């Protein structure tokens, strides 16, 4: 449910995971810097705290909280209880992170305020809320 | 819309499709041979003359009746009015066909009584509803 | 040793296949139109009448001569008598072929004059010499 | 020319990269410990300091020198002088690391006289001798 890669200072690229999604809990992607800070977070909730199937984009830094949540309609999550394979894949862009999901893109998020690259370690979260299909995490993946 | 692959006699192997989903609309895979019998349709309907992210699998001969309809589940319909990408590959059994999606299984069809292999083609078929995007077919393959 | 699909007419688009190669022999790859005129052969020679790892590529009507013979550099040839696995895609240009063997580009072949698409027939043929490790083929596909 | 992965304590799974090949020079790829001793090199050597299209899988611990080498029959490096994309995947067995390049396995490594995993360190480096055409990196990766 927890692993990650660490990186040489990525200042392009993009990173991927692939993952068998689970029908309940969430999915969430870290995009760490050397300060341990959040440049990016991906949650992907498939049954969480309340909501079913809804993606979140945010970023903070270490030791304040969180800054306006973004939701972006495209994210694969399956219809009718179901899993699947999901292939993320989020590029580093010049004025932002790019994501896409099973090539095709979900959307730009530039970089919050002062919150820009490197990024240092990748992280894949998987927390349970009563799944009866859990997550199982495929591969992580750097791309140069 | 509409793609086809003729493959030499096949009785052994498996076939796969890769396209981009529709929101609307329905998507058929035709397992066919020589005197144009559909040993096996494979139907997603994503919305279908009032069926939403529904699963249909069936045979009929050629200028013959439908079969008993079987309607699997597992099928990666996405939620919310989204469009991804699939992955579709029919193992040709010796007993049956057996359904995946991106790497995922999703049902065991024993051949109808009559329609056994060998098959020779392979078809897509797209058929609109009122899809603000429509579907757009990747590719076809037969595997060996 | 043999095999094929026959596509719908293809103007535009690609055909790729995936085979384990063999130490010796050879492999060609022929696209047909209707009249069973060869538009395209590719012919990966590892080892074939006295040729080691040579890619020639050429063209003849159905029942005519072969035209001039061209021999490109690049083609992934294994070195030292061994077998890889390979990825050959042809694009179905509005000049000519543009040929690749794992995601990398070989060469251009506009088409020879009367034989222009359309394309409805990509063969494999491997033939043997005294190869210990013949070619196994994997797929055959047809891109959109 | 140089980068690197660094995971959570690998007892299993398997590490992969992708790249574009070069002409001359050499690839190494490192699996480190925590010791920083060295698990595994991977030394696909395609013109280096005397010798052509030579495999080379060794381990040595830090302080020491090299073990007795392996040399293995099978590494996919191209003929001719050209140059190609290859994926290598390295799976970190139970009596062993197991190696396979574009999906054919090379060969079975068993761990040397008390050097087992985990892996912690996965690290690519080139290392040019006047090649024409140099490696490109485009992927690396952990398997689960
Ligand atoms: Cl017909
Ligand atoms: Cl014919």
């Amino acid at each position: 449910p927890i692993q990650s890669i660490k990186v040489d200072p990525m200042k392009s690229g993009g990173l991927g995971v692939v993952y068998r999604s689970p029908d309940k809990g969430r999915v969430s992607l870290y995009l760490y810097n050397d300060g341990e800070d959040i440049l990016l977070v991906v949650d992907a909730r498939f049954d969480w705290r309340g909501e079913q199937n809804v993606l979140v984009l945010n970023s903070k830094f270490a030791g304040g909280e969180w800054g306006p949540e973004v939701r972006p309609e495209g994210f694969p999550f399956p219809c009718c209880g179901y899993v699947t394979t999901i292939t993320v894949r989020v590029e580093i862009g010049a004025d932002g992170f790019t994501l896409s999901a099973n090539g095709i893109e979900i959307v730009k998020y530039p970089y919050r305020d002062g919150l820009p690259p490197p990024v240092t370690k990748f992280q894949y979260v998987f927390q349970d809320q009563g799944a009866s299909e859990t997550a199982q995490l495929e591969s992580l993946s750097a791309y140069y």
